[PDB]
């Protein structure tokens, strides 16, 4: 034991003038977590970048409100990709799959051109947070 051979302590820490009595025996631990319910806050990251692919959207030349998919093919396909992150993002971003895209179908297309962009390919998964309003549901 500790006669005959100094016990010391894992961590040596030196309580100055502090006599400490920590009682054993009850355990628990719990900080301030911040929760954060459903508040009335809907707002893709997409209604802040929107104009950026908007103005893409006018500028590849839109028919009746948004792009013939062949353009949004070109937009996609320049965005250097092969067939099957390509394909995926065409499915990924168009809930529809129309073989067109429109305004806000093509935010969403090019936003997760950036976000494979951000180093990183797309997961298949389409969030509730990042659909366009047309397709605001979860089924
Ligand atoms: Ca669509």
């Amino acid at each position: 034991g500790p006669l005959g051979s100094e016990s010391l302590m894992p961590s040596q820490v030196v309580k100055g003038g502090a006599f400490d009595g920590t009682m054993n025996g009850p355990f628990g631990h719990g900080y301030g977590e911040g929760a954060g319910e459903g508040i009335d806050d809907v707002e893709w990251v997409v209604g802040k970048d929107k104009p950026t692919y908007d103005e893409i959207f006018y500028t590849l030349s839109p028919v009746n409100g948004k792009i013939t998919g062949a353009n949004a093919k070109k937009e996609m396909v320049k965005s250097k990709l092969p067939n099957t992150v390509l394909g995926k993002i065409w499915k990924l971003a168009d809930v529809d799959k129309d073989g067109l895209l429109d305004d806000e179908e093509f935010a969403l297309a090019n936003h997760l051109i950036k976000v494979k962009l951000e180093g990183h390919e797309l997961p298949a998964d389409l969030p509730p947070h990042l659909v366009p309003p047309s397709k605001r549901r979860h089924e």
